[PDB]
């Protein structure tokens, strides 16, 4: 029963916290979570992620606990504070440089060039394109960044990732795997809902037993393979 | 400022929720958290810790988050959700069993007698006694668990819950890092503060400035070394 018209895009301003996700600095955008981006709890998250995308609480709490780390507060965050480097952000972003050589935080359109740059001869991403694009944001951190980190951990996430944009950026059936690339465009370069655009909010729910096979497909196309550690410790909180 | 005539001990009824944690079962069983162990949130963890230890935020956040990945929920725990291992839960307890061979959650006198037994001819507990316990409790889970897991992370952990029990349960200098076994013993035994027994709350604020050296000299006392790969990965939800 959302009101999306009640929910108009606007720019942040300067000091409106803006994290390293799409998902939640859209969500953000159109005031389905606070426009200034702070004190952000869990609660809100699943509520804001139901709203606009009709993502289900299932992964938004799984997913949202974990960010909650990242902050030095009770139960809140600010979605600046979700960059923390080795929690939930990691190396070979879509659409941001890696924190060693760069601007972990920031929509880069340089970055973001391969997966535009994907699925060439056809109007939508899906999930061969996905695929192709992690192996090669992989190798780019692999070739570039001497402090890499690659792990099952960050590939899953990083899979996961690509599964958001996949099917909530779709057409309207997420179980298809594939999203036009003029939403996930907008979605990525202005964090906006591509609504004049035609895209519409998934009448289908989007939980963890729709995406579980389109991130384990994901993976398998990526031709991943462990490459140092693997152990998929994650940073427990800020300034340790 | 803190009522304790408010705030009796009384057992636990047998839907009453109850962890691994003696120090958070102690707070639910004098009414500082609810008693029936349930709809437990960060916050309240702060200020129950707050007004029946003087342990303060900074320990509290930290853990507290961290402990939240333990349940389903958005926002709060069972105290029984403390259980899941691999989260914060861990081998070489001081008075529960490994979960690979026994019983990871309830109070085990068996286990006990090593700690029980510590410190011979003293009526404290303090830093020295502390280690040896943890060297041998970790020796136990080496010999009998095949599966034991010991890591960076785990000890430091164990050597927090060390100086958990010999600040919070001190007789009112709580950077002495002893206290008396008459306390602990009842601390981990009836998960109550031992009011009758001559205990009272720390006037002395109990945060990670004062329990950093106490865990640290545990560690250096304790003759530890990791066992296999030595990977500081926390699990980040349950039935994963
Ligand atoms: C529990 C809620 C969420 C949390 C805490 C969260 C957190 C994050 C974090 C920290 C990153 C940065 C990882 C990195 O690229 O280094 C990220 C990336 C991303 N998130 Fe979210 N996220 C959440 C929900 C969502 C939702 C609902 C979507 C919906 C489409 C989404 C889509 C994305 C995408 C596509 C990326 C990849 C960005 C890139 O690689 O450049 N997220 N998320
Ligand atoms: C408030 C002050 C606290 C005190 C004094 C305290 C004390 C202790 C002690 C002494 C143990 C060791 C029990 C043993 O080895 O048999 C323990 C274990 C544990 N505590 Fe706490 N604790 C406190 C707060 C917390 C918080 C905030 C959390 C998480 C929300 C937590 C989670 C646990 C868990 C999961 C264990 C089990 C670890 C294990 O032995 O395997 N504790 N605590
Ligand atoms: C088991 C994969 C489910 C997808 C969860 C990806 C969300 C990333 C945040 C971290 C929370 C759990 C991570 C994980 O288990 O993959
Ligand atoms: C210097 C901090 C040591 C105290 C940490 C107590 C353990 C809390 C549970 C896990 C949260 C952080 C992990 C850690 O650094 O020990
Ligand atoms: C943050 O949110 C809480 C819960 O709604 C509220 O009580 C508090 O006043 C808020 N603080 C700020 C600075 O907005
Ligand atoms: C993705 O689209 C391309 C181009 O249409 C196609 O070759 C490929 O088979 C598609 N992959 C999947 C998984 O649908
Ligand atoms: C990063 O890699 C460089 C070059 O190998 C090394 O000096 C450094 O210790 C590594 N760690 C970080 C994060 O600085
Ligand atoms: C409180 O925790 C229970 C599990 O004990 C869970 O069912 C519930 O969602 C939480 N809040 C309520 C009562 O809705
Ligand atoms: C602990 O107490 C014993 C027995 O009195 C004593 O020998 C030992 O030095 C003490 N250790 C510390 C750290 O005070
Ligand atoms: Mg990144
Ligand atoms: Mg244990």
């Amino acid at each position: 029963a959302v009101d999306f018209s009640a929910h108009p895009w606007k720019a942040p301003g300067p000091n409106d916290s803006r994290g390293p996700c799409p998902g939640l600095n859209t969500l953000a955008n159109h005031g389905f979570l606070p426009r200034n981006g702070r004190n952000i709890s869990v609660p809100m998250i699943v509520k804001a992620g139901f709203e606009g995308y009709n993502v289900q609480s299932d992964i938004l709490i799984l997913a949202g606990k974990v960010g909650m780390l990242t902050s030095r507060e009770a139960d809140t965050i600010s979605l600046e504070d979700l960059k923390l480097h080795g929690t939930i952000e990691h190396d070979a972003s879509l659409s941001r440089e890696d924190v060693a050589i760069g601007d972990n935080l920031h929509f880069n359109e340089a970055i973001f060039t391969t997966l535009a740059n994907s699925n060439p001869g056809a109007d939508v991403y899906n999930i061969s394109s996905a695929a192709q694009v992690q192996h090669d944001r992989l190798a780019d951190s692999v070739a570039r960044n001497p402090n890499v980190t690659n792990t099952d951990l960050t590939a899953t996430i990083r899979s996961s990732e690509s599964a958001f944009y996949l099917t909530v950026m779709s057409a309207g059936d997420p179980l298809r795997g594939e999203a036009p690339k003029k939403f996930v465009n907008v979605f990525f370069q202005e964090e906006r809902m591509p609504i004049k655009e035609g895209w519409k909010r998934s009448t289908t729910p989007i939980n963890l037993p729709l995406l579980g096979p389109i991130i384990d497909r994901i993976t398998e196309l990526s031709d991943w393979k462990p490459t140092g550690d693997n152990c998929g410790a994650i940073v427990l909180g800020p300034g340790l």
